[PDB]
């Protein structure tokens, strides 16, 4: 039974090697992944793998053997590097928070604010000043309980069983564990409030129109490019390329950038807000509108021409008397649907709700802030209960056993291996990993 638990141990300590090695050599190599939060992670994936080479195999040898074998120093300096990697680990987590806030309350949003040498500077402090708060306290000894039962684990070689005076324990766990834990949730739920609220139309119609820069054709059958704009009904596909090249002013042979996409689809909106000022059967519908539900109108013209979104007079009869329940219905009951059902869903929604509701998480950069936001979650999940556990036994001295500080502090330890699987959420790490173990 020793046995089985050794494997699971030593499968653990290759998971974290592995997965973080994997995440910070494909870092190393593309420069597609070098980008501010991305210097980050990786300074998060070290302090894993420091964890998985030096802390974690030390902590299964000494749980076997039940004694500690490696001498009175190695104790204390495996201490210091497994506090210094928790801590190094949280308060980079709350250093991505910021970094995220100040992105996307910028003109440039989903931006990060700091230069590559600004960020590398920020990792390094950060870890000095981990460092200084990490080791001095147990180097110097200030940490260490006074009472017999720990003196003795002290002067001898064989006990490195964790033990601390009170003072410490709070001291280092509000500085180390509980202020970066609580700026963090408490920044980053608001880096959610600020996506959510800031979600323009230009964003919506990118999210559910998708974009190419080749030439392609839409589920009706005609010739389409950019995000969603039609250059022509024909079937030729030589006055395809003629209509492009008229429009942008260049010999494109069907070949454009988003620079020249961008400022289509810009020309496209406000056509299509222009053309429902213009009509009269849609203008009144329009001001009776709150911004959400005004880009949910646009969406639409954008989509079927201002012609046709101009036939549902009954959805637009409602809309005009807010009564959105009623008006999505009658959406419902139309060609629209059977056409193009994943999109009227979420358009229809909008007008339901008035919120972003049926649109989180599908823009990419949102997609990017909740792969962050998962890997932000779970390392609460893997401590918190730790780290609750450790402030009710200087409260309580005797609710905590040994069996059970030990357990926790282990989920925290697999902790460690989880970051790189997450990370295959983000179609940027997947390709990487994939070309890096040559697949
Ligand atoms: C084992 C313990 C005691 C020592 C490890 C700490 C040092 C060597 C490591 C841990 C994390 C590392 C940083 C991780 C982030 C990178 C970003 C990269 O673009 C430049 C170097 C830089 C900034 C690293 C510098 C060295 C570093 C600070
Ligand atoms: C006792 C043991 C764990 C100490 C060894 C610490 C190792 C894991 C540390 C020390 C210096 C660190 C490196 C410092 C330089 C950077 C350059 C950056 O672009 C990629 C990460 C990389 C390459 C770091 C990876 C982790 C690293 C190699
Ligand atoms: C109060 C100590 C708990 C603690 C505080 C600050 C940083 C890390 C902390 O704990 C990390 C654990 O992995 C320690 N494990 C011990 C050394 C066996």
């Amino acid at each position: 039974w020793v046995v089985g638990m050794g494997i699971v141990m030593s499968l653990i300590v290759l998971a974290i090697v592995f997965g973080n090695v994997l995440v910070i050599t494909a870092i190393a190599k593309f420069e597609r992944l070098q980008t501010v939060t991305n210097y980050f992670i990786t300074s998060l994936a070290c302090a894993d793998l420091v964890m998985g080479l030096a802390v974690v195999p030390f902590g299964a040898a000494h749980i076997l053997m039940k004694m500690w074998t490696f001498g009175n120093f190695w104790c204390e300096f495996w201490t210091s590097i497994d506090v210094l990697c928790v801590t190094a680990s949280i308060w980079t987590l709350c250093v991505i928070a910021v970094d995220r806030y100040f992105a996307i309350t910028s003109p440039f949003k989903y931006q990060s604010l700091l230069t590559k040498n600004k960020a590398r500077v920020i990792i390094l402090m950060v870890w000095i000043v981990s460092g200084l708060t990490s080791f001095l306290p147990i180097q110097m000894h200030w940490y260490r309980a006074t009472h017999q039962e720990a003196i003795n684990c002290y002067a001898e070689e064989t006990c490195c069983d964790f033990f601390t005076n009170q003072a410490y324990a709070i001291a280092s766990s509000i500085v180390s564990f509980y202020v970066p834990l609580v700026i963090m949730v408490f920044v980053y739920s608001r880096v959610f409030q600020e996506a959510k609220r800031q979600l323009n139309i230009f964003e919506m119609l990118r999210i559910d129109e998708g974009l190419r820069l080749k030439i392609y054709k839409d589920t009706e059958g005609y010739y389409t490019i950019g995000i969603g704009h039609l250059l022509t009904k024909s079937p030729s596909l030589n006055a395809a390329k003629s209509e492009l090249d008229k429009a942008i002013g260049r010999n494109t042979n069907g070949v454009i950038t988003k620079d020249e996409a961008e400022k289509l689809f810009n020309q496209d909106v406000d056509a299509a807000v222009r053309g429902i000022l213009r009509n009269a059967k849609l203008k009144p519908v329009y001001d009776s509108l709150d911004a959400v539900r005004r880009a949910a109108l646009i969406n639409m013209v954008f989509q079927m021409g201002e012609t046709g979104v101009a036939g549902f007079t009954n959805s637009l009869r409602m809309l005009q008397q807010k009564r959105w329940d009623e008006a999505a219905v009658n959406l419902a009951k139309s060609r629209w649907y059977n056409q193009t059902p994943n999109r009227a869903k979420r358009v229809i929604t909008t007008f339901r709700t008035g919120t972003w509701d049926a649109y989180k998480f599908c823009l990419k950069e949102h997609k990017a802030l909740k792969t962050l936001g998962i890997i932000m979650g779970t390392f609460t999940l893997c401590w918190l209960p730790f780290f609750i556990v450790n402030i009710v036994h200087v409260i309580q001295d005797n609710l905590i056993r040994k069996e059970v500080y030990i357990l926790l502090n282990w989920i925290g330890y697999v902790n460690s291996g989880f970051n790189p699987l997450i990370y295959c959420r983000s179609p940027d790490f997947r390709i990487a990993f994939q070309e890096l173990l040559c697949l």
